[PDB]
Parts: C-alpha cells; sequence; structure tokens
C-alpha cells in the first residue's frame, strides 16, 4: 500500500540514472503524501527540473528546494510550513529519507537522502521514506559533493513521479 516514487537523476544535463523511494504512508502519511504529490507534480509544481544544491560525502545528500535552488526555498503542497508529524522512524543507515527543516514544525519540500547512519538527527527530522531501487546512483551522485556541501556538477531531477 505503501506508494513508491521514482527520481531520474542528471550530472551536468547527462543521464546518470534512477532512483526510487518507498514513503512509509502507513507510519507518517501527511510527510508522504507531500513527497508523493511533489514528485508526481500534480499540484502544478514539484520536484522535476530541481536540484541537489547540498552533497557532503559520507553524511547525506539534500534536494527539494524547487524555488530557490539553494537551500532558502521550497514549500509543501499545504499552503505553509506543515508539522512534524512524529519521529517514530529512525536515520538508521545509508538511504534514509527524511525532511530538512528550519527548526520544529518548519517542513516545506527540502528532503535528504542519508548515505551513514545519522543517529544525530532522531527526533529532529521526520523520517518518511528509504530508497527501495538506485542506492548505487545515490553512491554516484554523492562523489560531486564536497567537504561544505557545494557540488562540483550541476545534480538534477531530470524526471520523476510514481511507480506501480
Amino acid at each position: 500500500v505503501n506508494p513508491t516514487v521514482f527520481f531520474d537523476i542528471a550530472v551536468d544535463g547527462e543521464p546518470l540514472g534512477r532512483v526510487s523511494f518507498e514513503l512509509f504512508a502507513d507510519k507518517v502519511p501527511k510527510t508522504a503524501e507531500n513527497f508523493r504529490a511533489l514528485s508526481t507534480g500534480e499540484k502544478g509544481f514539484g520536484y522535476k527540473g530541481s536540484c541537489f544544491h547540498r552533497i557532503i560525502p559520507g553524511f547525506m545528500c539534500q534536494g527539494g528546494d524547487f524555488t530557490r535552488h539553494n537551500g532558502t526555498g521550497g514549500k509543501s503542497i499545504y499552503g505553509e510550513k506543515f508539522e512534524d508529524e512524529n519521529f517514530i522512524l529512525k536515520h538508521t543507515g545509508p538511504g534514509i529519507l527524511s525532511m530538512a527543516n528550519a527548526g520544529p514544525n518548519t517542513n516545506g519540500s527540502q528532503f535528504f537522502i542519508c548515505t551513514a547512519k545519522t543517529e544525530w538527527l532522531d527526533g529532529k527530522h521526520v523520517v518518511f521514506g528509504k530508497v527501495k531501487e538506485g542506492m548505487n546512483i545515490v553512491e554516484a551522485m554523492e562523489r560531486f559533493g564536497s567537504r561544505n556541501g557545494k557540488t562540483s556538477k550541476k545534480i538534477t531531477i531530470a524526471d520523476c513521479g510514481q511507480l506501480e
């Protein structure tokens, strides 16, 4: 019942590959539905064409700022910044999909993919999904990041949507 979404990633415009996610709608339905919606674009806005603007190897890949392309923007499907739904699920290792924010109850559209166990984020960021297929594509993306998070090539979501 949990929905599956995919990203088709490109690097300076050249295809790299597809990452797919399981979204834990059974446990965090409001947060999973936001990400699902933004990935299909069915509200008229969303992730297609946006970039991963902050990539720190061994740490995480952050994206979803489809409004300002640099970490200052993005918006949810709810007309404002939704609440932290719950912190049931933990940051247990690579592939975890989790919400970025600006403090308690400030979720918008930005998210990150963990490339390592990041327990210090437990209780701070809402985990709502996991990479299903294509972790190797995340690993290839990670190599274009840097110590301060600046990417050496443009990493884009060339296409995205819902699978199955």
